[PDB]
């Protein structure tokens, strides 16, 4: 009831996204998948697309060195090899093998050192397009590990005093205007060595201080885009089961 | 080249869990979806089925009153009213609209609050198969806000000096061992009033102490189970898209 003011415009106001986010949990798969799939599609007709990328990079997990623990995270050499055999065939575009180091300083810090790599490997148009998604990836990396500590994609390794060892195994498919014709998709093993012992661990948050050890292996692997509109929907519960 | 130890078993050491996670970002929907659906499924040949019940409780989200701010959040009432219109039919199993409210304590009693009320809505068996997301979905409602700030399920109302008003809708879809025959569906509008301002609340944690003043509005929904697996993958593109 009250009188219509003229419009006062800030042109740096972020706008509320539209975007609409789905996560499934499907306990029990036929095939078991260690990569926390990670998807930023503008056409679900590429959703089946992004699971068989996701299924096929499943076989270039490799296992740590034994002083390191019992674990798997993705390998970019192995990554190399399987994006070779993968159809319909495409390019493997970069990768990359880093240490990234700090010592003392707050979690956050190092969260921005590893985006700092994946930002790189991804390139700017393409970081942009799903910076949300990839920042809180990485968050979920090094903090808010409690819920997740039992989940497929994180593995333990050796628990000292002083120290903790885990793997962590992301991946990321996009499909939207930055890429066109092809999706693009983005594996990551993380191998982690943090200076705190594991119940600290699973309780860090970005405010923690802590000294970390950790190697980063990813690729970014082309695909041109196969729609599967006029496919069956056994054809992608067979993908997410990976029967197909 | 170790000698082979007999077999020492911790009963009580929890196994890693073998199940597949997939998150979907669907950037520009053709129509809006303002409900965060996570889904626990152990058969995707009923995810369509999952998707199309978000689709309908998307009906029943209201605004808030003007003294809250310009805010949407799920309505138990509207709620019910849309309840009985969805096809196939089914049964309104239980509903709760509750205030939670807490001085001076930690985030982490707030988020175990909160999740007393959502167990009691689910019950016991049906807690007890989705306890990961359930924690973690009531954990990103109170912290992990900055990256969550600007989506769709997430609503900003009156921020003062003293409160932070926003509201925040999350759908949980069961199918399971638990639920047989039937898929289950509970969505939740949370009403929230947080002492702090804007710029703490984004990034609030587990640690931090504020005072809470929470509505909680939810119902628990059975739906007769209908698999999707004859059925081509256009019509989950469009389930998705909320044009099917
Ligand atoms: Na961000
Ligand atoms: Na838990």
């Amino acid at each position: 009831h009250s009188p219509l003011e003229d419009i006062k415009v800030n042109p740096w106001k972020t706008p509320q996204s539209t975007a609409r986010v789905i996560t499934l949990r499907v306990e029990d798969p036929n095939e078991i998948n260690n990569l926390l799939s990670i998807n930023e599609i503008d056409n679900p007709n590429y959703i089946l697309q992004a699971i068989m990328l996701a299924n096929a990079f499943q076989n270039a997990l490799v296992p740590t060195s034994t002083d390191f623990g019992d674990a798997l995270r993705f390998s970019m050499p192995k990554g190399l090899e399987i994006a070779n055999t993968i159809t319909p065939m495409g390019a493997v575009v970069s990768y990359v093998d880093q240490n990234v180091t700090q010592t003392n300083n707050q979690v956050s810090v190092m969260i921005n050192k590893v985006l700092e790599v994946l930002k790189t490997v991804l390139g700017v148009a393409l970081s942009g397009s799903v910076i949300d998604q990839l920042t809180a990836a990485v968050t979920n990396t090094f903090t808010n590990l409690n819920t997740q500590k039992n989940e497929a994609w994180i593995f333990w390794g050796k628990e000292t005093a002083n120290q903790t060892n885990y793997t962590y195994n992301v991946l990321f498919a996009i499909q939207n205007a930055q890429t066109g014709g092809v999706m693009y998709c983005v594996p990551v093993g993380f191998e982690i060595k943090v200076s705190a012992v594991k119940e600290q661990v699973l309780f860090f948050t970005i405010q923690d201080s802590a000294s970390y050890n950790v190697n980063i292996q990813s690729l970014k692997f082309a695909q041109p885009l196969v729609s599967s509109s006029q496919y069956p929907i056994a054809d992608l519960t067979s993908a997410i089961n990976g029967t197909l």
